[PDB]
């Protein structure tokens, strides 16, 4: 366990980072207090909800559809019968809400327990209804479910090292749709952003969680901001993450 200083890459934004290589068990941690603090995963939960949907047969491939019903949305790309691959990359909330609402709560509880997914608290299934957004809500979006950056990395490692019961075929679908283009062919980067605002503490929950492959070595990582500036989003934290990878993990 090395405590490290990635602060230059955060360019003044409050946050932390953790990178873990399970072959030689080197944990690199920036801002240990934050890295151990549980927070809502927001859209990073789509990593796990994709696997849940595949395991239960709600979806079957990166092509699979959820039966778009014509509802109007402001994001152009949500207004179509999009595939799993597209819904993941667009972070399409209606697709993943429809997916998860086809699965019984006990099945979800037992999967989260098996993954040690933070507090595994799905008690507020419908999510943070006080924000007014109705069905565009769920337990994983600033609601009952909370996970620390360290636990995210531990979960990613268990999934992608083959240490869960999820089918290898399903793991590989998730790998395919998480792949990121970082304009450097010598590293393979995979991940998912997440964006929320913690109304109680007036801080963002801005995430980028995933994995890095670089010549035999694999690092599992989680980068997280808790800044008070509402302009700090998951996509912004992904840029920070990419800068860290390029500076320190190349
Ligand atoms: C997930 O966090 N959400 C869905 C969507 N994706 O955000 S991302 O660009 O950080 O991946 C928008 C924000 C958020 C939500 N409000 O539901």
């Amino acid at each position: 366990v090395n405590i490290v200083d990635y602060s230059d890459c955060f360019e003044g934004i409050s946050g932390g980072a953790i990178f873990c290589n399970t072959k030689n068990k080197e944990y690199n941690i920036y801002n240990k207090e934050l890295i151990e603090t549980r927070r809502s995963p927001c859209s990073t939960f789509k990593i796990v909800s994709t696997l849940i949907g595949l395991e239960k047969g709600v979806i079957n491939s990166k092509e699979s559809v959820m039966g778009y019903d014509g509802t109007d949305y402001p994001n152009k790309n949500w207004n179509k019968n999009l595939s799993l691959e597209e819904a993941f990359k667009e972070s399409c909330v209606w697709y993943y809400k429809k997916l998860i609402n086809k699965v019984d709560a006990k099945s979800v509880q037992n999967i989260l327990d098996d993954l040690k997914y933070g507090n595994c608290d799905i008690s507020e299934w419908e999510g943070d209804l006080k924000n007014g957004k109705g069905h565009l809500n769920g337990f994983w979006l600033e609601s009952s479910l909370q996970i620390s950056p360290k636990e995210q990395v531990q979960t990613m490692a268990k999934i992608f090292e083959g240490d869960t019961n999820f089918k290898k075929e399903h793991i590989n679908i998730l790998r395919d749709i998480m792949a990121i283009d970082v304009n450097d062919a010598n590293i393979n980067v995979y991940g998912k952003t997440g964006t929320g605002f913690d109304e109680k503490n007036k801080r963002v929950d801005a995430w980028f969680v995933g994995m890095l492959e670089r010549e035999g070595d694999t690092y599992y990582f989680a980068i997280k901001s808790d800044d008070s500036n509402k302009e700090i989003t998951g996509p912004k934290v992904k840029e920070i993450a990419i800068n860290i990878i390029k500076k320190y993990y190349s």
